[PDB]
Order: structure tokens, then C-alpha cells, then sequence
């Protein structure tokens, strides 16, 4: 019942100044960060936005040379440092260790040191295997080497547990342990060797594996004995129902952070693109797509509408007229038409069988049209939010249709977005060449950015 500080995070002015629209775009760009729970702070983008110690900043930026945070770090660090229970779900190799380690270190460092009668630890990291525990312990050691105030001990079934004990005799601030082994240590020396009294921070790492390998009973037993108001975090590559059930029971008002759990675009949407080398070739492709649609219609005839999004009023006027020369009728809408003429076009589009709407991307914001069978993005969009909003005009659950982007060969940010928004399955099903050109473009954008 001794009071302890859990909430340390002071949001930097740079992050505070970020608008909610900017945060949404940032979360999309960081491998589709999705949050559940209330009061999650904005994600950070620099190590310097976190109030880390000078020494930690040196290790991270000058010895490990980390230049950017992973998505799970960007969002999990501020949330955990704000004292919240957090569930973090992110693919293997995405930096989950540091995501919990830096906040653990901060909380532990802030507390009253162990008195001579206190065994520790203050922090507990549970891992499903000896090998994993040892790895975590290595990281903990690295980040605590320069600081005498924090010791770590790795408690596993590692050859000489006898070499683990003698160490525990001296006390420790952090224990990294497999769950069965931790419980065993709790009974040694009449329960006087290692105590849970001062545990304020618990981490469950590789938590799906903690459960698969049969540790739920041990972990339940551990949670029941740690103080109820502990901070607890759970990190894992997957989040099966049984683990969720455990998490919900055991965590207090947790924040859930998932990194690319589902597609930012509805999975039923068929995403496509065509790379063109000039506006002329782009228009030729548009006409061809429209012709292929019409052929399909006859074939089917043994109401599927389309929207073409363009960037500007001028391009809208221009394409409407060119399509008409090619014998293609459209309803066009852009801010240069009076309100009545826009309504007229909307109602015509809705009323007419297999109609085509030509619309500027900004008129699409407040667009009163039902979802459609086909979206053609004539001018490739350059943000994730625009791409999700535009392709979303064909998202209709199981009855979703097709979204096609006409991409110029120098539209590197457009390629980058496609490369991240399309499904892995879609990218894999691409013709080797298409996939090659897309990746090169994406790569070019990526390098061009940092450099
Ligand atoms: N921001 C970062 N930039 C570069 N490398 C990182 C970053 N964060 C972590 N790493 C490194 O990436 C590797 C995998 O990190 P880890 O925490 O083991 O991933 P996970 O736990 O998600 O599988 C490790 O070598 C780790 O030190
Ligand atoms: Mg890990």
C-alpha cells in the first residue's frame, strides 16, 4: 500500500502542437497504428520527446545509432510512461523490448531504493523461454550498465540456478524470469529470498507464447500476489481470444495498440494500380478501363457505378470533355459548379444505371453518394488519409468492389502509399514487373526522405 509514481510523461510542445488530423495521418503512416481505450496520448517521433536521461540518449543515438522509432515505440512509449496499462501487438522484430524497457527503467529509477530488509524486485519481466529471458536481461543490463542504482537478475532453468540465487541474496531491482522459475524462487528460504512486496511494474513479453507454452496458471498465480494497482503491460506478435480475456480481466483500463493488425483499407476491396509515363498514356488507360467495364456489362447481360477522382477543377473539366469525345458520358462535380448544378449531377448519377461520376478529391469529402462498385484514382493521392477516404467509396463489407490508381512513374510518394496500403496477398499476386517497379519507387521515396 506504499504510494508510488506511475505517471511521468510530460508531452513535448512539438507533439502537443500536432493537430488531430496530423496525428491520424501519422498513425496511418506508421504501419497503421490502431488504438482501443480512452485517453491514449499522441505518438512521439523523436527519442528526445520522451524525457530520457542523458546517458540513455547517448546509448540510443550514439552507440545503437537508432535514428527513428518503430511504430510500436512511437505509440507505446508515451502511453506506458503516462502510467497506463498497455497491450502492444506488433510483428516480431519491431522493437517491442525497448517499448516496455524504457518506461520500466523510468518508473523503477524514480522509487525509494530497497532497504536492507527488502529483496526486490520493483520490476518484473516474464518471458516464455530461458533463451528469451536471457536476451531481455542482456538488453536490461545494457541500459542499466552505467547506472549503479538498478540491477537485473535473470531467473530461469539455466544450468546453475545456484548462480542465480547467491545473486538474489544481495537484492535486485529487476527480475527477468520464466514464470515457473519465478514462482519457485518465491518459496526459497521460507519466502524470504525474493518477495513481491515492492513489485510495481510487470511486463508480459511474447505473451501469446507465454500462453501457448502453458504458463497461464503460473501467470495468474503471480498476478494475484502482486499489489492490485501495479502497472502491467503485455507485448505480443498476436492477440488470441484467450489472451485478450486474460488481459481484460487483469489490466486496469488498458490501452490497446496494434500495428497493422488489419488493413487500413477494408480487406474485401480489390486494390490495383497501373504505372503510366505521361498524362496521355494515363488518359489512354482510363478510356481502356472504362471500355473493359462496358464489355463486362454485356458479358454479364448473358447497377454498378464508378467514380473517377481527379485533383483539380481544371483537370475535371478537361477529362469530362475528353471522355465525351471518346463517347463516354459522365456526371461531373467540382467547386466551380453552382450548388444546384452539383445537386443536379449527384441526383443524375444516383438515378442513372451504371453511371460514372467525375469528382475532385476535395468535393469527395462531403460527397453524398452511396458506395460504388468501382473507384478510379486518376491523380494518385499523396497521403494515407486521402487514400483510405477515396478507396473507402468502394468499401461495402463482403460486397466491396475495386479501387484502381493511375500512377505516374515519378509519383514516388504515391507508390509508397500503395506499397503500404495494399494487402500482402495483393502485392504477392502482382506480376513480377509491376511489383518490381512499385518497390523501386517506394524505395526511392523512403531513401529520398531520411536522406
Ligand atoms: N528504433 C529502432 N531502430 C533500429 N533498431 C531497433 C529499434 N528498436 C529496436 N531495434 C532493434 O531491432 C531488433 C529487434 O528488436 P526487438 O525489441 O527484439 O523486437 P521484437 O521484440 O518486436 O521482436 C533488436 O536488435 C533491437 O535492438
Ligand atoms: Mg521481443
Amino acid at each position: 500500500l506504499e504510494p508510488f509514481q506511475k505517471n511521468f510523461y510530460i508531452e513535448s510542445e512539438t507533439v502537443s502542437s500536432m493537430s488531430e488530423m496530423e496525428v491520424e495521418e501519422l498513425r496511418l503512416s506508421l504501419d497503421n497504428i490502431k488504438i482501443k481505450g480512452t485517453g491514449c496520448p499522441k505518438p512521439v517521433t523523436k527519442w528526445s520527446q520522451l524525457g530520457l536521461s542523458t546517458d540513455t540518449m547517448v546509448l540510443i543515438t550514439e552507440k545503437l545509432h537508432f535514428g527513428s522509432l518503430t511504430p510500436i515505440q512511437s505509440q507505446a512509449l508515451p502511453a506506458i510512461m503516462s502510467g497506463r496499462d498497455v497491450i502492444g501487438i506488433s510483428k516480431t522484430g519491431s522493437g517491442k523490448t525497448i517499448s516496455y524497457l524504457l518506461p520500466l527503467l523510468r518508473q523503477v529509477k524514480a522509487q525509494r531504493p530497497l532497504s536492507k530488509h527488502e529483496t526486490g524486485p520493483m520490476g518484473l519481466i516474464l518471458a516464455p523461454t530461458r533463451e528469451l529471458a536471457l536476451q531481455i536481461h542482456e538488453e536490461v543490463t545494457k541500459f542499466t550498465e552505467a547506472d549503479t542504482s538498478i540491477r537485473s537478475v535473470c531467473c530461469t532453468g539455466g544450468s546453475e540456478m545456484k548462480k542465480q540465487i547467491t545473486d538474489l541474496k544481495r537484492g535486485t531491482e529487476i527480475v527477468v524470469a520464466t514464470p515457473g522459475r519465478f514462482i519457485d524462487i518465491l518459496t526459497l528460504n521460507d519466502g524470504k529470498l525474493l518477495s513481491t512486496k515492492r513489485i510495481t511494474f510487470v511486463v508480459m513479453d511474447e505473451a501469446d507464447r507465454l500462453f501457448d507454452l502453458g504458463f497461464e496458471p503460473q501467470i495468474t498465480q503471480i498476478m494475484k500476489t502482486v499489489r492490485p494497482d501495479k502497472q502491467c503491460v503485455l507485448f505480443s506478435a498476436t492477440f488470441p481470444n484467450k489472451l485478450r480475456s486474460f488481459a481484460v480481466r487483469v489490466l486496469h483500463s488498458p490501452i490497446s495498440i496494434t500495428i497493422n493488425s488489419k488493413g487500413m483499407v477494408n480487406e474485401n476491396v480489390k486494390q490495383k494500380f497501373r504505372i503510366c509515363h505521361s498524362e496521355d498514356e494515363k488518359f489512354d488507360n482510363l478510356v481502356q478501363l472504362i471500355h473493359e467495364r462496358s464489355e463486362f456489362f454485356d458479358e454479364v447481360q448473358s447497377d454498378a457505378k464508378a467514380i473517377i477522382f481527379v485533383s483539380s477543377q481544371n483537370i475535371c473539366d478537361f477529362i469530362s470533355k475528353k471522355l465525351l469525345n471518346a463517347g463516354i458520358v459522365t456526371c461531373a462535380i467540382h467547386a466551380g459548379k453552382p450548388y444546384q448544378e452539383r445537386l443536379m449531377n449527384l441526383e443524375k448519377f444516383k438515378r442513372e444505371k451504371n453511371s460514372i461520376l467525375l469528382c475532385t478529391e476535395v468535393l469527395s469529402r462531403g460527397l453524398n453518394v452511396p458506395e460504388v462498385s468501382l473507384v478510379i484514382i486518376y491523380n494518385a493521392v499523396k497521403t494515407f488519409a486521402q487514400y483510405v477516404h477515396t478507396t473507402g467509396r468502394t468499401a461495402r463489407g463482403s460486397r466491396s468492389g475495386t479501387a484502381i490508381t493511375l500512377l505516374l512513374h515519378d509519383e514516388l510518394s504515391g507508390a509508397y502509399i500503395l506499397s503500404k496500403a495494399m494487402r500482402d496477398e495483393e502485392i504477392k499476386a502482382l506480376d513480377p514487373l509491376q511489383a518490381k517497379e512499385l518497390q523501386e519507387m517506394s524505395a526511392k521515396f523512403e531513401s529520398g526522405m531520411k536522406k
